[PDB]
């Protein structure tokens, strides 16, 4: 094993390889920027709160990698597969499916926390307490903000294009 | 008696024990102020507004202690009854209790500058004028102009999202 | 349930609802803060001491109504119990008072952070640790610091108007 | 009468020529002041807090006369009588009698406004309650800390040694 090695269970190790999972959530969401830059949607706000979004995710990979090579585990990177769905329909449905979707990762982070905590890790319970789980509550909340305000603003014509332009 | 106390009547010292509402006028805006940032409501200008609102009737109520202390009153502390509700309905709703509350402390207030009237204590009377009854007829002006504003706008739906954004 | 809630249980969320605990402890401080304030009493130390400590413990409580919103949950505002004294006594006692306050409010804050981990809730412990328990072990070893302090410097006469005059 | 002269009644400009008497409390606390700096006494803070006294009632003074040509009415100045002692005895003793006089030029005070309100004079119950009941109130609660503060410092001794420094 690795010169570095201690204290990381193999289990745990192969649950970070959860990585595959925040690429898969960066394309999803560079998916969506660049649907809300065609001519015939062409909401640029929300264009932007996506390719950032997409960023965010590629970045919180990057730090499960350096986190698999700190520990002394090896990196196994996988096909990222491409979203299912293509045509996003309106700003709220992009925003419904990114709320089930930073959902569906909190999950699998819980699930790995747990993980962590049952073969008695805490570096890594303290990792996903600090640099993971906390940022994904962050955003889950904002997104449901930003979906009860788009409801309010209403949803499609105007208060979709004046929700936009708070969020550019 | 204290050996400050001079012209102080023992009526006026239990009225400005006043203190109490302050604080609960204070404790309502603080319970207006974090349901605006429920996710299922998110009107982050309305929250702001009650937000300053909160610190600042806990502001006249620390200037009343104070006053208490100087003319050689005692303090006496009542429990802060809790707001009368938990939910706050629409942004206008929570206005027109706003204005009713504010309504009734200008009441309150008015009272207490004619036991002071009454008792010959110019002190007290100026404390009332300058302190908390010019800035009371504002608020009540203020959240006057606010409805209707707000009723112009469109109580509910995209009016209320904007005026919500005049209002952060 | 709230679009945003997950792996949110309804006893911690009835448990943060501590949220009153720590309005009842800023109104103790609050309380102290003017009683040191009186022409009587005259100790502008502990007074600022203690309006210092009445804001912190109001913030502790708006952190908790915020976090409530954050996963969820809905805050209940409670009555607000009035200090159990009008006055209180040597600046050494209000100390021993308030450092039993303090070890009081942390016996709660264990408790909470008992029934998070024992319901599996990581982001609700991570909170606790950070952003409660660390600052509560701090203030109860400042003010036992503080009152070994004063019995040194003499809990009454010239050392407490000295001890005083460190703390302004 | 004067060019000038309008709803002045003749027993407030009586009343007002108190110049004499914010007079002689200048000149008490210029007694104090000097008092405190002889090599037997040797208290500067003392002696600052009172010459400040001295210098401000003479100010007190000033905007009487300043009021009474505003008004219309004729400055008619007495003699003014030297103070009862040349000697002031202790600090602690000192302050008793400021607060003795703070309160008897108070009490005066409150009699010319109730002449000036028997009068529906506004313009002068305005210049009472802004320019000098305001103040009165100020320092009669001051020298009532200071008081409560020599006392818990120890009114002889070292108590008094420091109490004086931190008045400097
Ligand atoms: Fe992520
Ligand atoms: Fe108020
Ligand atoms: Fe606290
Ligand atoms: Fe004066
Ligand atoms: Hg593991
Ligand atoms: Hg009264
Ligand atoms: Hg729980
Ligand atoms: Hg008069």
């Amino acid at each position: 094993a690795s010169q570095v090695r201690q204290n990381y269970h193999e289990d745990c190790e192969a649950s970070i390889n959860q990585i595959n999972m925040e690429l898969y959530a960066s394309y999803v969401y560079l998916s969506m920027a660049y649907y809300f830059e065609r001519d015939d949607v062409a909401l640029p706000g929300f264009a932007k709160f996506f390719k950032e979004s997409s960023d965010e995710e590629r970045e919180h990979a990057q730090t499960f990698m350096k986190y698999q090579n700190k520990r002394g585990g090896r990196i196994v990177l996988q096909q990222i597969a491409a979203p299912s769905m293509r045509e996003w329909g309106t700003g709220l449905e992009a925003l419904q499916a990114a709320l089930d979707l930073e959902k569906q990762v909190n999950q699998s982070l819980l699930e790995l926390h747990s993980t962590a905590s049952g073969n008695n890790d805490p570096h890594l319970t303290k990792l996903l307490e600090d640099e993971y789980l906390e940022e994904q509550v962050d955003s889950i909340k904002k997104i449901g903000d930003m979906i009860t305000k788009l409801k309010r603003a209403g949803p499609t014509g105007l208060g979709e294009y004046m929700f936009d332009k708070e969020l550019n």
